Order: structure tokens, then C-alpha cells, then sequence
């Protein structure tokens, strides 16, 4: 930090310097005297078994506290991270299970693609044994469009493998046929599901313990249920594959947000629906008592009049109202017999229809389902805010990108080297594993803070790179305070000297 | 992206409803056609793509849902409650919720 | 150096020409306090010098 030649010679360029740089880490900590210092430590070997999937989840799952710091949750997850790393190190011995578990993401992605393709093919070619689409020119147009998209891979942007696989499946359908292709896809999907569940079991490590816990785990139940669904689709009937779309809906975040919004306002929706049911019941009672003859409905009888009296009982009136009035823009008045101006009950019919339209159709129906839309919009806004703040704010210190505007160190460097959550985790693991007798000053201080459950040693809105340049500005009121203290001390000393001189003169 | 995902969700729901109708309500998908200058009625939901197309078009373009095109049942039919539940679920799920969720973002933006 | 601090930021000479009297409120107090502290320091130094001379 003070010699330039040593820094030049310590650059990486089997290479000793490269190995040491790769296995060395640094962090910044705050001491009890509100001073920031940099601690450089070696990365313990155990930390090398942390999965990138776990890293990504810990990154894009944490929630800020009231103040706006994720350090509390990141520290609380340290024990789970250490246990997962230990389990991965243990699993490294097993070749087959580790090999299957390494590619868990691949199995899931290809299973997703297989399910989508199977559903699409079933929709476009079921039942089979007309195959009009097999000869219709539109299929050729889609094939050409997919070929153009695949050729556009020169520009990259991804989304190229999927159209290629779609074209391959189309060619397979053209050559072998539809049924053989569906059977092949189903067999591949079943094998993929088996491999994925095996990989999940290996990663979670419940197999080492009794299989009762493995079977008890909710995710294992989910996987086995969908395996049962897949085998049912493969053997009993093809249409059972449609149930797989529930897995896709659950996996996709945006689609699951709709269900989350519906579930969150469940009670309000139920109460408003009960109010609508009450109003429908009252209207049905009124109609049955005073408008029995006007509930005539038209029915297309299967291969005996074309009209029937609906509101004969009360349940029939309730059902007909709740169905037709709610499914018709104009209300219940669009199904009832059209009255004439000369009828006695024409004003009553007019009032009935207008009240139903204004109360049930325009107010209650909108009140039932406005909450869902509002919650969906709020969830989308919150997700956008979280994504924006995750890419323009440091995880640990919380400083924004604007601060690192013209400084010697950019925001990328600050988040890569200076303040690295993974480096902090490695330091925590090193403190927990290393013997107490061998602790240094900073290590003992951090261990004591951890034991006392205090998170003040993390940097909060402070960076050494920024303070290095802000020191001159910061040392403005401090100098004035020091000068005032020195003046007060000098005055006190002068007063003491005067008092001593007066006492000596008196004596 | 949000619009596309919501449209895919609507397509999934339409596919499920079409499957249910094809399996249990095949005979109720009768549509009226004005043939060009040979019956005036045709069976729409014979295949599965036809059911999907008819649903996605008519149910989405009709305020009351898919139940405004299907054959009107009678109180004495066995599947009358099933038809009622089908129509109400389609109206409450696809017409009132998903359709508005797809295009509210555009107005807000 | 790529510094944009030479542009005026929420400051205008026309406004400051009239706001000078109001602005020069805490500055005068600070100057008076500094002058008083300097006078006290000078008096203490003079007293110390006189005491040293008397002792010598
Ligand atoms: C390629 C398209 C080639 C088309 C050629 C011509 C044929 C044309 C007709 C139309 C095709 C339109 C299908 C369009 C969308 C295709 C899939 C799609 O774009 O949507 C996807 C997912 O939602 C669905 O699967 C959506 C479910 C689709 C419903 C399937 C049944 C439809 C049958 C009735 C419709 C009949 C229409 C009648 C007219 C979202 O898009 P995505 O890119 O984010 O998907 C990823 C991707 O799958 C990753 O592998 C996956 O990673 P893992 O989680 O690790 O497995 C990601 O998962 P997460 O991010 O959640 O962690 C997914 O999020
Ligand atoms: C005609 C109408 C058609 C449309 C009507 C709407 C249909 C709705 C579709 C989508 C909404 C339903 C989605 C249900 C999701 C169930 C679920 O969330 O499934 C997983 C849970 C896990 O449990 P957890 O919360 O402890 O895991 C939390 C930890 N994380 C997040 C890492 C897993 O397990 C379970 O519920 C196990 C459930 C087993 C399911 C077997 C299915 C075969
Ligand atoms: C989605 C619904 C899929 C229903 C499905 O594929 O029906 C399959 C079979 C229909 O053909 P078939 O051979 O029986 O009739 C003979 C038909 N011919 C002659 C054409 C072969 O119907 C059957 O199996 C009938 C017995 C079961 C019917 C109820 C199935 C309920 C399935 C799914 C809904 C709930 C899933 C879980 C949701 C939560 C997940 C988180
Ligand atoms: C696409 C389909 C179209 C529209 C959406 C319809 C949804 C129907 C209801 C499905 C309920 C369901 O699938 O629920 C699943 C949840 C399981 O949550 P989890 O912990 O596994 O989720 C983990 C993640 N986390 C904790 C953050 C939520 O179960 C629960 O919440 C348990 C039930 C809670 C109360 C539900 C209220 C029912 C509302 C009815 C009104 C419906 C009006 C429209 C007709
Ligand atoms: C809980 C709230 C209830 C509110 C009820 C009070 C509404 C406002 C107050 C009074 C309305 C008085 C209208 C006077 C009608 C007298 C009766 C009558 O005989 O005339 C009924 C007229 C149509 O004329 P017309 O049948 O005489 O035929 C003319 C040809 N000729 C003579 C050959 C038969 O219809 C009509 O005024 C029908 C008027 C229907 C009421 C207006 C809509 C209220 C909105 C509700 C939401
Ligand atoms: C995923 C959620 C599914 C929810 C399903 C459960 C809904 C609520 C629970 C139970 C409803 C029980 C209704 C009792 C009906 C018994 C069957 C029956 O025979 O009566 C069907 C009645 C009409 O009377 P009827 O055919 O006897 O004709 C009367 C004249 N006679 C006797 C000469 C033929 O219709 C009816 O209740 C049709 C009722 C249709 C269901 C109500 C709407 C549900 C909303 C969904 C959104
Ligand atoms: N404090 C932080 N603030 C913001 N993002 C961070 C922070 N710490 C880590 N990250 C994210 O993690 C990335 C660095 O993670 P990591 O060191 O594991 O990457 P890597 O690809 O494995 O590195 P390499 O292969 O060069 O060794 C950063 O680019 C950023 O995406
Ligand atoms: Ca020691
Ligand atoms: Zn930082």
C-alpha cells in the first residue's frame, strides 16, 4: 500500500502469484472507535464448495429491513450457507450423485422446454389417427419464420436454441409421424423428471438420513406428484400432459404474481361475493313474488317447447339471475320477457332492471375484482423497484452508483473487490472455523461482536475510497472544535497560574 | 414482456377450458354460419384446435364469455349445473381478471 | 479535470446583491468570536511573558 515497486511485482503477470491472488480475499470493517480498516485474509478451502445457484438465490431473495440494510439477513443465512458448503464437500466424494446434482438447472430447463413442446404439439395435432395442419400452408410459413430466427443467431441475443428445437420436432413429426414423436417426447420427459428428482435429492442431502424425511419433504411430494402426472400422460391418456402447465405457472414469477394477488385479498373477495349473493337472493325473491311469469328462457332442446319457465322454484330464479344477469352487460333485464307500455307492471320492471344494473353490475362486480388488479400493479411496481435498487446500490454499504462518478475506483470495482458479500461470508467462516488461540486482533473483535449479536462492524454508508478524498472536507468542524478546546485549555492554565501567583503573594 | 406472459396465461386457461369442453361438452359447441351463395349450423369443437380457436375468439370478444355461443341447456338436463359452473368460472377468471390485467399496464404507463 | 463546479448552482449575483445583508449575520458573530479568542490568547501570552520576566 506504500511501495509502488512491490505492487508492480505482486501482479499475477501453476503461477504462485495468481494462485495466491485467487485464494486471497480482503474486506473492510469498522472498529469500536468508529474507524474503518482493511483486513486481508486467506480464503479457507471449505468456501470453494458454495454453489452458484445458492449464491444467486441469496442475492435475489434477500429483503431489506426497516432502515434498508440486508446485512442482518445475510448474516443470519451464514449458518445455512456453511452447512450447505459442508454437505457439498461431503457429496464431492460420491461421483454419480454429484455428477447428477451438478446439472440440476439443466434438467429443469429441458423439462420445461419438453413440457411446453408436448403441450403445443398436443394442441396442434390432437386428436390424431385429419391432420389438416400437417398439409396447411401456414405450417410452412411458421417453419420459414423459425428458420429466419435461427439464421438471425449471428446477432446473438439468445432465443435461438428453442426455435431450432421446434424446427427439429416439426421435421421429426413430418418424417416419423405424430404418435411416435409424442411417445418419444413423453419418454424423454419422464426420464428427465426422474433425473431431476434424483438431482434434487442429492443436492438437499436428505437421502443420507432415513428416507422418511425425504418422502416427507414437501418439494419431494411435488416432484413425485408431477412424475405421477407425467406417467399418467404417457400411458393412460395424452391430455393429462396439460396438468404440467401448472408447474410452469408456479415456476414463472410473473404468472405466479396473479395467483399471489388473488390469494392476498381472498377474504375481501369472499365477503364481496357474499354481498353479491345476498343482493341476487333479494332480487330473486322479488321476481318470484311479483314477476314469476316474466322468467321465460329459450332452450335449444337436444335431438318440448322452445321456451321454458325458469323462475318456478326459488333456486332456479337464483341460478338464472346469478348466471345471466352477471354474464350480461345490461343485467337481468336482457333475458326477461319484454313488456309493453300498456302493462300495469311496466314501471316496476323498469325500476327493477335499472336498480339491478346500477347496483350489481356497475358497483359490486367492479368492487369484487378491482383489488386483484391493484395488487398486481403494486407487486409489479415493487419488483421493478427491487430490481432497480439491486443494480444501483451496494449490498453491504448501500452507497449509490452516483457517488463513484469520477473517483479513481468505479462502482464495479467497489462491489467486486472492496465490499464483497462473499468475501464477508468467507471471513465469517474463517472466524468460525479457526481456533480461538490463533485469532488476531480484528478476528477476535469480529468474533466478540458475533457472539454479542451486534452487526455494527459492517460498513454503513461509509467507504475508504470515498473518505480518502472526503477527508479534507470532513476536517472542517473538527479543526474548529480542536482550536476551541485548545483555547479553553490555555485559558484554564492561565487562570490556574494567576491563582497560584495570588496564593503565593498572599502567603 | 408482462403483456406476453399474461397473454400466455390466458392461452393456458383457454387451452384448459377447451380440453374440458371437448371431453365433457362436445355436443354443445354448435355455431351458426351464413354460408356463401349445407346446414346453417356446424359442430365447432370436433377437434381440439377448433375448440381453442372458437373459445379464444368468441369468449374473449363476448362480454358474457364462452356461454353466449354454446347451446342453451334446460333445467332437466343432467349437465346443467356443470354448464353453469363452467360459464361462471370462465366469466370470472378469463373475462373479468386476465383480460383487464393484460391491458391495464398500458393505460397506467 | 472534468469538473463542473464552475457553473452557478442555485446562486445568482442579482439575488446575492440584496441578500448580502441577511447572509452576513452568522459570519459577523463568528468573526467577533474569533477576534475575542485571539485577544484572550494574546492577553494570556502577555501574562505568561510577564510572569517569566518576573521569575528571571
Ligand atoms: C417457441 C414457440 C414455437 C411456436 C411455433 C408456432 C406454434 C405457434 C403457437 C404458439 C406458441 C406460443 C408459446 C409461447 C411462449 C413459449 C414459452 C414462453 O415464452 O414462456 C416462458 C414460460 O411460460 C410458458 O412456458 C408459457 C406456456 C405456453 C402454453 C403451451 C400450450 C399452448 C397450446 C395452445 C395454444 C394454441 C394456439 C392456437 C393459435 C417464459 O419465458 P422464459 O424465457 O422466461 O422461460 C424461461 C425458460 O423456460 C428457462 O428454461 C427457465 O429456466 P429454469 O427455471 O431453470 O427451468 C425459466 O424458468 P424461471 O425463470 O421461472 O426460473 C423460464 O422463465
Ligand atoms: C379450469 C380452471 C383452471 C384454472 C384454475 C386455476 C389453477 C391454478 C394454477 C396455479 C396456482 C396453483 C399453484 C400451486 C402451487 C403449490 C406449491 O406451492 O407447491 C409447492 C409446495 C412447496 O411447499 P413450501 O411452501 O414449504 O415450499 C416453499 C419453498 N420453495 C419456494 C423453494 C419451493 O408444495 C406443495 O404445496 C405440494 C403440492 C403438490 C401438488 C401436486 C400436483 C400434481
Ligand atoms: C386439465 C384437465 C385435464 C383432464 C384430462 O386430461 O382428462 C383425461 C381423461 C379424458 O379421457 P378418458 O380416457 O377419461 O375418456 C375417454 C376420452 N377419449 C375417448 C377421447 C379417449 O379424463 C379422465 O381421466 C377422467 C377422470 C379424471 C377427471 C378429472 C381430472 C382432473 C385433473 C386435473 C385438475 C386438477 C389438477 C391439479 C391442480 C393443482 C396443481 C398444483
Ligand atoms: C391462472 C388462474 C387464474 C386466476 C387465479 C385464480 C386463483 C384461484 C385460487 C388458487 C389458490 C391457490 O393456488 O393457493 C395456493 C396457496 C399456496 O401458497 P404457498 O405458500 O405454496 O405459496 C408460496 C409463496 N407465497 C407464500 C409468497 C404465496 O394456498 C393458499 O394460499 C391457501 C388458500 C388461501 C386462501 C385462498 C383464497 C381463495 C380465493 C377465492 C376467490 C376467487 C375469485 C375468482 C374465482
Ligand atoms: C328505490 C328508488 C325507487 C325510485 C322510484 C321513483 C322514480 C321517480 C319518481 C316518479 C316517477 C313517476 C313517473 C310517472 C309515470 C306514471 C305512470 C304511467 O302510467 O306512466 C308510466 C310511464 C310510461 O308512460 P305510460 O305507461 O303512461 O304510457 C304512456 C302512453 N299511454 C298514456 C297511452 C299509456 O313510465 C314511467 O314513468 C316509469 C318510470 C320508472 C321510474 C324511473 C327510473 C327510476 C330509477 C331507478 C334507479
Ligand atoms: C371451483 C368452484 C366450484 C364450485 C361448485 C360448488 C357450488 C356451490 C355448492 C353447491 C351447489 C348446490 C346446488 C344444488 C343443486 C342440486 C342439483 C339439482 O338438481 O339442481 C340444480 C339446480 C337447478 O335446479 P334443478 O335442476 O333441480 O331444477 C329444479 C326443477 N326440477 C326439480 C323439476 C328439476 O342448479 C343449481 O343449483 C346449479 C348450481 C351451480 C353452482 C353455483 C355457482 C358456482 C359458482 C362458480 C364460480
Ligand atoms: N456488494 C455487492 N454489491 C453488488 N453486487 C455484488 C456485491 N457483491 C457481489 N455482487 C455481485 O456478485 C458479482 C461477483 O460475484 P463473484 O465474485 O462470485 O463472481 P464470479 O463470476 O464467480 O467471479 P470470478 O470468476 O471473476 O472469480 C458482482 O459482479 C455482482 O454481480
Ligand atoms: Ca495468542
Ligand atoms: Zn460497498
Amino acid at each position: 500500500r506504500h511501495n509502488k515497486q512491490l505492487q508492480h511485482l505482486l501482479k499475477p503477470v501453476e503461477d504462485p502469484l495468481a494462485y495466491y491472488e485467487n485464494h486471497t480475499s480482503q474486506i473492510e470493517i469498522v472498529r469500536q472507535d468508529r474507524s474503518m480498516e482493511q483486513i486481508v485474509f486467506p480464503v479457507p478451502g471449505i468456501c470453494q464448495f458454495l454453489t452458484e445457484e445458492t449464491k444467486h438465490r441469496l442475492f435475489t431473495t434477500t429483503e431489506q429491513d426497516e432502515q434498508g440494510s440486508k446485512v442482518s439477513d445475510f448474516f443470519d443465512q451464514s449458518s445455512f450457507l456453511h452447512n450447505e458448503m459442508e454437505w457439498q464437500r461431503k457429496l464431492r466424494s460420491m461421483p454419480l450423485i454429484y455428477w447428477f446434482s451438478r446439472r440440476m438447472t439443466l434438467w429443469g430447463s429441458i423439462s420445461f422446454n419438453l413440457a411446453v413442446f408436448i403441450n403445443i404439439i398436443i394442441a396442434f395435432f390432437y386428436p390424431y389417427m385429419s391432420t389438416g395442419v400437417l398439409d396447411s400452408p401456414l405450417i410452412s410459413l411458421l417453419f420459414w419464420i423459425l428458420i429466419c430466427f435461427s439464421i438471425a443467431a449471428l446477432f446473438t441475443k439468445r432465443y435461438s436454441i428453442r426455435p431450432l428445437i421446434v424446427a427439429l420436432i416439426l421435421r421429426s413429426i413430418y418424417y416419423l409421424g405424430i404418435g411416435p414423436t409424442l411417445n418419444i417426447l413423453g419418454a424423454l420427459n419422464l426420464t428427465n423428471k426422474i433425473v431431476f428428482v434424483v438431482s434434487f435429492v442429492g443436492n438437499r442431502g436428505t437421502f443420507i438420513r432415513g428416507y422418511k424425511a425425504m418422502v416427507m419433504d414437501m418439494e419431494f411430494l411435488y416432484h413425485v406428484g408431477y412424475i405421477l402426472t407425467s406417467v399418467l400422460g404417457l400411458f393412460a391418456h395424452e391430455l393429462f400432459y396439460s396438468i404440467l402447465l401448472f408447474d410452469l405457472i408456479y415456476r414463472e414469477e410473473t404468472l405466479f404474481n396473479v395467483i399471489k394477488s388473488v390469494t392476498r385479498n381472498g377474504r375481501s373477495i369472499l365477503l364481496t361475493a357474499l354481498l353479491a349473493l345476498i343482493l341476487v337472493y333479494l332480487f330473486s325473491i322479488v321476481g318470484f313474488l311479483f314477476l314469476k311469469d316474466d322468467f321465460i328462457l329459450e332452450v335449444d332442446r337436444l335431438p318440448l317447447d322452445s321456451t321454458e319457465r325458469a323462475c318456478d322454484t326459488l333456486l332456479m330464479c337464483i341460478v338464472t339471475v346469478m348466471n345471466h344477469g352477471l354474464r350480461n352487460g345490461g343485467g337481468v333485464g336482457d333475458i326477461l320477457r319484454k313488456p309493453s307500455k300498456d302493462e300495469s307492471l311496466f314501471p316496476a320492471r323498469v325500476v327493477y332492471d335499472l336498480l339491478f344494473f346500477f347496483i350489481v353490475i356497475i358497483i359490486v362486480l367492479n368492487l369484487i375484482f378491482g383489488v386483484i388488479i391493484d395488487t398486481f400493479a403494486d407487486l409489479r411496481s415493487e419488483k421493478q423497484k427491487k430490481e432497480e435498487i439491486l443494480k444501483t446500490t451496494c449490498f453491504i454499504c448501500g452507497l449509490e452508483r452516483d457517488k463513484f462518478d469520477n473517483k479513481t475506483v468505479s462502482f464495479e470495482e467497489h462491489i467486486k473487490l472492496e465490499h464483497n458479500m462473499w468475501n464477508y461470508l468467507y471471513f465469517i467462516v474463517l472466524v468460525r472455523v479457526k481456533n480461538k488461540t490463533d485469532y488476531t486482533g480484528p478476528e477476535s473483535y469480529v468474533a466478540q461482536m458475533i457472539k454479542n449479536k451486534n452487526l455494527d462492524w459492517f460498513p454503513r454508508m461509509r467507504a475508504m475510497s470515498l473518505v480518502s478524498n472526503e477527508g479534507e472536507g470532513e476536517q472542517n468542524e473538527i479543526r474548529i472544535l480542536q482550536d476551541k478546546l485548545n483555547s479553553t485549555m490555555k485559558l484554564v492554565s492561565h487562570l490556574t497560574a494567576q491563582l497560584n501567583e495570588l496564593k503565593e503573594q498572599m502567603t
